[PDB]
Formats: C-alpha cells, sequence, structure tokens
C-alpha cells in the first residue's frame, strides 16, 4: 500500500490503542476520552507530516535492497510508521506548549490549542505533557520485543532535550547574555552584539534541526537496523545542514510571506527574535541603518515594524539568500557524495530529503 | 556517612554532571548555566525529600540484611540516591508547570518560578520541561551499565504519565463530565453529583499516589535488586492507600491551616476543587446546607469562601477524618502485615514509610 495511508492508517490504530488503554488501565471515563482524542487529532494532524515520512522513506529505501520475508517488510514499515508519529507527536507538544509561552494566536489558519474555549492555558499545558507522554508508550508498547528500543528510546531522549536547551537559546536571543538573571526583569540588547551568524547557528541547530532532520533520518535507520549503513557523524553534520536551511527559510517568510499562505501573523521583529534577517542586515549595514534598525526593532508598534521591513528590503538581502542557498547546495551535495561511500541507498533517501526542503 | 548528607551531596554531583555536560555537548555559555543552575536549585531544593529519602531508606533497609561488598554497598546507595533525585526532579517539573497552570502565587513561602522577574511564564513552562528532561539524562547516564535500567526507566515513564492523566483528572473535578468539550467554555457544576468518594480517589490515586508513594518504593527496590522479594500487588495497594491518606490530610490543611506554616494561601474553596472535604460535607450534609454550599462554593468572593469553611466547621468534619484515620491505620498495617510473608525487611521500611507519613 501507497506510505502516506499506511502513515495515515498508523495514526488510528496507535490512537486506539492509546485511548483504549485509558480506559483498562487508568480508569478514564468517556468523556474525557472524547476530549483527549480531539485533543490529539487538533494537535498532530493537519500539517504535511514530513518529519514522520521521513523515517517511512528511509525504511522504504532499505527494504528495496535488502532480503525479507513478506511479514519483516510489513512489520519494519509499521515501525517507521510508529516511529515517524513519536516524532510528529513529539512535536504536537513542542508547538502546544511554545504557543503559550509566546501568546501565539493561530497556527496553520485554526486557534492555537489553549486558546479553544474549552481548553483554557490551565489544560492545554498539561495536555502538551500528555502529547509528549504518548510518544514513550507508543515506544514501549510496539518496541518492546525490538532488538533497537535501547537505542531508539536513548537517541529520543536526546534529541528531546537537545530541543528544550534550543527553546532556551531561542526565547533569550534577544538578551544579552551578561545580564540573565532570574531575579531581574530581562531587558532587550541595545547592542545586538550577539546577533552573529554563529549564535543564530547555535539557536538553530538545538531548536529545530535535532528534530526536524536528524531524528527523522536515525530513526528510519534504526527500525530498519542500518545504522552500520552510515557514518553517523556525516548523518549529522548533513541533518544540520539541512535543518539550518529549513529554518533561514521559515525566517524569511516570517517576515515577507503574506499571513493567508503563512498560517499565522508573523512576530519575529516585534519579539526581536535573532532571525537570519537580522543577523544577514546587521552583517552588511552601514552606521545609519543600524542606528534605524536598533531605533525601531522588537516594538509592537506597527509604524515601527514598518521601518523594519523597508531596511530589509531596501538592503537587497535576496541577494545574500542567494549566496547562503548556493553555499548550502555545495555542502549538501558533497555531504551525500560522502554518504555514499558507504550506502548509496541512504545517501539516495538524503538527496530527497534536502530535495523536498529546497523546493518547498 | 548518613543518608541525607550523602543525598545532599549527591544532588551536587548531578548537577555539576548536567551542567557540564551541557557546556561539552550543547555548546551552552556561562551565564545560561547559571540561569540553569539556579533554576535547578530553586526547583529542586528547599522541600523535605520525602520521596527521594524513601528511595534511599528502602535501599538502606536491604542493605542490612544482604551480603555485598563495600563497593557494591557503595554503588547501591549511589543509585539510590540519583534514583531519589529523579523523582524529586519528576515532582519539580509538575510544581513548576502546575503553579503556571493554577496561576498559583506562592510555594513554600517563596514566589513561584514563573513569578520570579527575570523568569517569565515563557521561559518558565520551558524550564518546566528541561527539569523532566534532566531525569532521563541521569538515568541514562548512571545507571547505563545496570540490569534494571530497562526497568526503572518503564516504571518511570507510567509513572509520569498517570501523574498527568491525573492533573487531566484535578483540574476538571468541577466541571460535568458530560460537558467537556473543546470547543466550548466549561461552566463549574451545579449540581456536584461527581463529588463523590469514588471519584475523588480518582483523581487522588493518578495525580499524586504513584509519583509519591509507589514511584519511590518500587524504586527502592529496583536499585536494590529486590523486586522478587515482594508481592508487587501489595506495594502497589499500599502506596496507593497510604498515598490518599497524605492528599487527604494536604485537603484538609488548604483550607484550615494558616497561610503561614501553610507555605501559601489555600484557595481549593475558590477553584471549586473536588477536596476531601467537599466530598465529605457532600455526603452528610442535609438540604438546606446542600443549598447554602452551592450558593457559595467556586467564588473568589471572600464572603463566599467564608460561608463555605463555616458549613465546614459546623459540620463536624473532624469525626469524619478521625473514622477514615482509623480505618487507614487498620488497611493499611493489614497490608503491611502481608508484606511480611515475602520480606520482613520491605515490610518494615513500608511501616516507617507510614509512621512519617500518618505523624507528619
Ligand atoms: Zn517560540
Ligand atoms: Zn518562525
Ligand atoms: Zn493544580
Ligand atoms: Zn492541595
Amino acid at each position: 500500500m501507497a506510505s502516506m495511508e499506511r502513515f495515515l492508517s498508523v495514526y488510528d490504530e496507535v490512537q486506539a490503542f492509546l485511548l483504549d488503554q485509558l480506559q483498562s488501565k487508568y480508569e478514564i471515563d468517556p468523556n474525557r476520552a472524547r476530549y483527549l482524542r480531539i485533543m490529539m487529532d487538533t494537535t498532530c494532524l493537519g500539517g504535511k507530516y514530513f518529519r514522520g515520512m521521513t523515517v517511512v522513506n528511509v525504511a522504504e529505501g532499505f527494504l528495496a535492497v535488502t532480503q525479507h520475508d513478506e511479514a519483516t517488510k510489513e512489520r519494519i514499515l509499521h515501525d517507521a510508521c510508529v516511529g515517524g508519529w513519536m516524532i510528529e507527536f513529539l512535536q504536537a507538544h513542542y508547538l502546544v506548549e511554545d504557543d503559550i509561552m509566546d501568546g501565539s494566536v493561530m497556527r496553520r489558519g485554526k486557534p492555537c490549542w489553549y486558546r479553544f474555549p474549552g481548553v483554557t492555558t490551565q489544560c492545554a499545558i498539561n495536555d502538551g505533557i500528555i502529547l509528549k507522554s504518548w510518544t514513550q508508550i507508543m515506544a514501549w508498547h510496539y518496541f518492546a520485543d525490538r532488538p533497537f528500543l535501547k537505542d531508539l528510546l536513548c537517541l529520543f531522549q536526546k534529541v528531546d532535550y537537545a530541543t528544550a536547551v534550543g527553546q532556551m537559546y531561542d526565547v533569550t536571543s534577544m538578551c544579552d547574555s551578561n545580564k540573565l538573571d532570574p531575579e531581574v526583569a530581562q531587558p532587550m540588547t541595545t547592542d545586538f552584539a550577539e546577533f552573529t551568524p554563529a549564535i543564530y547557528k547555535r539557536i538553530v541547530k538545538y531548536k529545530t534541526t535535532f528534530y526536524t532532520y536528524l531524528l527523522p533520518l536515525v530513526m528510519g535507520l534504526l527500525v530498519s537496523e542500518a545504522a552500520a549503513s552510515v557514518e553517523m557523524n556525516l548523518v549529522e553534520r548533513v541533518a544540520h545542514l539541512i535543518g539550518e536551511y529549513f529554518q533561514v527559510q521559515d525566517d524569511v517568510m516570517d517576515c515577507f510571506t503574506p499571513p493567508e499562505q503563512l498560517g499565522k501573523v508573523g512576530t519575529d521583529i516585534e519579539d526581536a527574535k535573532c532571525s537570519w534577517l537580522a543577523v544577514t542586515f546587521l552583517g552588511k549595514a552601514n552606521a545609519a541603518q543600524v542606528a534605524e534598525f536598533k531605533a525601531n526593532y522588537g516594538e509592537k508598534d506597527p509604524a515601527k515594524v514598518a521601518v523594519v521591513k523597508r531596511l530589509y528590503s531596501k538592503a537587497n538581502l535576496q541577494a545574500d539568500f542567494a549566496a547562503y542557498e548556493a553555499e548550502v547546495v555545495r555542502e549538501v551535495e558533497s555531504l551525500i557524495e560522502q554518504l555514499k561511500v558507504k550506502s548509496p541507498t541512504f545517501a539516495e533517501s538524503v538527496a530527497v530529503v534536502w530535495e523536498k526542503t529546497h523546493k518547498r
């Protein structure tokens, strides 16, 4: 059967298992089960499933070149789908909690979960906690007998932790590090000295690349029992490179994509985020442009936001983006070539992952 | 060395390991490490450490009757301390997130973490996420070589999930189950039909007993490689019984203990919580008393809160509490007797746990 329909069918199976277990082992009543069903659907469904489907696609690649009984092929594909849903539910956790943390209004054209009338922040924080707990229930149930259970749980933990650390890097990126202090309300930077390429790269590496690219690629290897088919250092390098490019695209869209195509109103400027646009602008601006940026960035005032967007537009950041893109293309192709030494099949799966990202 | 000083020494070691790893593997800078150090201290230290020390005390009990090399005794005690800190950090996670969810003001006489000036909700939600992620880093690092790693991680996951489910039961306990609906803002019950002993017992079982009593007792058995010394069904029964009594005491104190001894201003009445006091009052009130309760419960108005406390005082709930306590004493002693069939030593550790709870 087609990959996406298998993946969606496994969602229904996993959902039924989780809710049936709540009834048989956690004393849940039907109305609370219905609440949790709706919560799961609303927070986990509706995206493109790129992360989860990467697990499936990696596993499919190895199936095409490896000898297996049919029942083993089916088991591997089912495991890849469950692992993919673990990643989708991990993302759902972070999106629920991040939307609360950031006071976000919409996501994908619909209200953020905490804003639903019968949810509220009091429930939504805990709903997000449940979403991540479900990833572990999935693993322990479906992968109980599997040789890769330990490695998969360990990997998942490290990626989850890296993501939380990256969230810290993101939410504090507009403050001066030397002034961080739980006792003192945090002012926005005035010098923007920490708006550098290396600091930006650290935010992005931790907040998105581990869970968006590294985890799906490695989970695909694990469910395929194929980690020996790769040089793991290369997998990490290519995941972090593609993931950075993905986030750069998101940063550009936050400012310039119309809200109707973006699914929300972008507020990176008002939030004073260390975005690719801000770092790149500061890397080419003259003194007068720097001063005008400082007088306007990080303010909710629409007039000041408009000034910042004007500065970005006049700064010809399309030039810098094309130069960045051309360099990423160079480096990603080089890493794919190196991956071919040990596994042409995995290299091809990464090439597919890159094509989908680049042409998004 | 004395048990508490070993436990506190292990805290410093674990903290140093976690922060050193953030520097060596997660690219953290010194100021963010300092923020996280302060966060860990503020959220994890200052309580009585009853949960973590239960792990240590259970392990000490088995050490007194089991033949081991000295280095093995030291390893077991170190493992018990690390496991105990996993439980304390799990609690710290739930307290950080619960205080945000509930809009709480103080905890232990100090501001809730999210209210610190340089924290804010935006950071504190993620700080709570980090606290629970640290429990897993502890386990994978310190217990990497241990035969009990799998069982301990599986147990911890189930208890974490049960606690989140219990949080859902608690936050929704003042609503009618048949009206739960993410799409519709939730009104408080008017009939109080779900304020029953069995529904109360479900809230308490999941929201506190698993992590407060079951997890420390079983973790103590696991680090001692002694789970075969017990009938696990009895361990569960006695943990859930003692844990319920613990929460009943907390419910009584929320209403009647002066805020200076309580560490916070109790708001269970204004919050319309399904507390032991409310359930027990409704189990003995006449029609006029029920009507007066309904007209006043779940309102912030101090006059209405005062009415509810008057109703509780005039209802002689001390009578019901002494009858409840006498029954718990009966049942806990019976379960301790049954535990002696397979392990007098573990039975004694449970007797100690009960004495500390009862005389609190
Ligand atoms: Zn955010
Ligand atoms: Zn963005
Ligand atoms: Zn609460
Ligand atoms: Zn309480």
